[PDB]
């Protein structure tokens, strides 16, 4: 049933990024009504109402791309190059995935305490699914396929794994699918995964042009990936699995597909993604990009292509923190756009845009959306024009978290 | 106990200019570093000295934070960010209110330094309100008494000379008195010359903020931009032209001095080369988070290299930062520059140790015989590879496990 919450500052997280003072929200499981808090308490004098002075009320965050299974990692993988990182992940041989549950639960709570209400979890083995189901998080689990050599047996085992994930779906868990990358998934295997997504009305995700090594491989079949398949996979393949970026992009034509990273995608490739996929969603991971390729996503190019970004943490396999607030501050440091303008992009990248990417009914304070709401408390009240930036700079731990109208924190 | 002891760790960062990394090495030290070598061989050579080895840990010099403003430690959201003019205007409009009831935040700021591995601080001070707490802290302190004043006044000079004498009388083995000229837009030329002369007469170090914003650059070079109305609007002073005709006019005042130049992101290559050739002993200080919050432009490290200079990394104050942990500042530094990460990690580490020690004329910042025994130990859950050790340390180091200052255990 219904209650009223208000704060000195409310971030609607519409595309305008509206900031409202002394506003309130009536909600049960959904957002019922928005308005001035005092007027709301007069209009509904019999409801529970709480006001949080010197606080910010905003939608719970959406973290559209993380790898919970790698939550054990601290220094198991090399940083400073993508090729060095990928080689270290493969040479690790999955050892970091063992004894996983403690780090995954710690990872889940880092999300919730950071204000994250919804997660796009990339999963290769569904080892994190149980803990996610037991958490209050909204979860879209992308079962991610790996395989550079076609095998009908591996397809059937993968479709059997996806059926197990589908049978766990409920109001908090949506099953989805992922193609790992252009260098790691053979074309006909990827086409099969994409077809299964269409047959099951599932979302799609993929890592795209994350490194110069991948760009030189995809475009000219040269560079570091020349020996990658023999050295690491014991596969006799010495040419790219896809002749050019367009060959890969076109597989996702007329789909709802998340494209992650993308820093080495030219303006031609980004425009192709928009025009071919129709419902594409660019995901940016600032800290992961700095640790691996070392190149940040060119946001001006993204704007020139007519696209927008959601900001995600990635996994601890390529990050030091799963707090989305930490990622948003790294995002502010990773781009030289005017900070006040960049703060709005960061906030929308953590709310409305991620919700649209995951096809969730949240990420914005608007009637009929889910009552996924965060309250962050501070020692002062920010000015209207500084509110968003100061929030991103100082927000560390959530003071109140409501998910589906129920108090979680 | 002024006796000697041995400490070793799986990884030791010497922080020489080579940035040497050594495995299973140890250090013998009393108040100074006495001997360096393989830890096991050190325990055989000195079997009666007290000896500890820290597995899966990093031993390195205590950090030097060459530029901070402790007096502004109360600040969280009192000042505007997103532009330098917006920030400076908000600081002035604050009217010093954030400076009142200061001691609680200053003690918290001090302790944030120590737990971050910082052993030495370059503290910029306008009123010496933080000096007392600094003195009874174990930190090595170089307090730069900073002069502000855009209109010449002999009375203001004499009161400033008198405040510096008050600071000089507090000097000891842990406190060095120094002087600072705030900025080209805030200090009248003959007032700055007087401060610089006082530093020479007292053999004091100097520090200054230089070309931190586009607004300052347009003012200094062409007497145009936001600073046109700054003196009437904020200071009630009838001044409409720059206090210095060009950057070289300001730089040349510090000719043949030991002067720290802070920020500098809007200094051209010629200006940086002028600083190097004229000052002779200049030290560039970079504050990545403050630069992002104010002007929004990062220091061009390639330009700094082209000018033949190097940088030390500092936190600035909470007036223009969210954390005074130098480790947080170093991670922000890694995010603020697109240089190859392994190469940038070496610059960051040396920027927090040896370079800052040289800037403050301190006998530390490096694990070398006869240097001060200012040593940090950071513990981890794994042993880093030799080539990843410095970067992984910067990424994962949060709180120090052991801090020794002058050979005495502090943490
Ligand atoms: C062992 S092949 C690559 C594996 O690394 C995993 N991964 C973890 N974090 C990331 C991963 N993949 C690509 N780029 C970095 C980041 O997205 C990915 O799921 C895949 O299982
Ligand atoms: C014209 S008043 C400026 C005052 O702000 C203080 N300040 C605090 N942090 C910084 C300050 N000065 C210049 N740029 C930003 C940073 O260095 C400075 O010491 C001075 O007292
Ligand atoms: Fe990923
Ligand atoms: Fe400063």
């Amino acid at each position: 049933m219904q209650e009223i919450i208000g704060a000195s500052l409310v971030f609607l997280c519409n595309e305008k990024c509206e900031v409202l003072e002394d506003y309130g929200v009536v909600f049960d499981e959904k957002i019922v009504e928005i308005g001035d808090y005092h007027n709301l308490t007069l209009k509904y004098p019999h409801l529970k109402a709480q006001f949080f002075e010197n606080s910010v009320l905003l939608p719970a965050f959406i973290n559209a791309h993380t790898h919970f299974e790698f939550s054990n990692n601290k220094a198991s993988f090399d940083y400073g190059s993508f090729s060095g990182w990928l080689g270290s992940v493969l040479n690790n041989g999955g050892a970091i995935l063992e004894n996983c549950q403690g780090a995954i639960q710690n990872a889940i709570m880092a999300q919730l305490k950071s204000g994250v209400g919804s997660v796009g979890a990339i999963s290769n083995h569904l080892i994190e699914v149980n803990l996610l189901k037991e958490s209050p998080l909204n979860a879209v689990v992308f079962l991610e396929f790996l395989g550079s050599s076609y095998s009908l047996e591996k397809l059937k085992a993968f479709e059997a794994k996806f059926k197990e994930l589908k049978d766990l779906e409920d109001q908090k868990l949506k099953a989805a699918l992922a193609v790992h990358a252009p260098y790691s998934v053979q074309k006909d295997m990827a086409l099969s995964v994409i077809q299964l997504a269409k047959d099951s009305q599932s979302l799609l995700s993929t890592h795209f042009l994350e490194s110069l090594e991948e760009l030189e491989w995809v475009e000219n079949s040269k560079g570091w990936f020349e020996n990658f398949y023999q050295r690491f996979l014991k596969e006799s393949n010495f040419t790219s699995l896809y002749e050019g970026a367009n060959d890969y992009i076109d597989m996702f034509k007329d789909t709802h597909t998340l494209f992650v990273h993308n820093q080495f995608a030219s303006l031609e490739a980004l425009k192709r993604i928009k025009s071919q996929v129709k419902n594409a969603f660019l995901i940016t991971c600032p800290f992961s990009n700095r640790l691996l390729s070392g190149k940040a996503l060119d946001l001006e190019r993204v704007r020139e292509a007519g696209l927008s970004v959601s900001v995600a943490t990635d996994g601890l396999s390529s990050n030091i923190s799963l707090s989305l607030l930490d990622e948003l501050r790294a995002f502010l440091l990773s781009h030289n756009m005017p900070l006040l303008e960049l703060a709005k992009i960061a906030l929308l990248g953590a709310t409305r845009h991620g919700a649209k990417a995951l096809a969730l009914n949240n990420g914005e304070i608007e009637t009929n959306k889910r009552a996924d709401l965060s309250v962050f408390g501070f020692n002062e009240k920010f000015t209207k024009e500084q509110a968003i930036l100061q929030f991103l700079l100082h927000a560390k731990e959530v003071e109140r978290l409501f998910l589906g109208g129920k108090r979680v924190i």
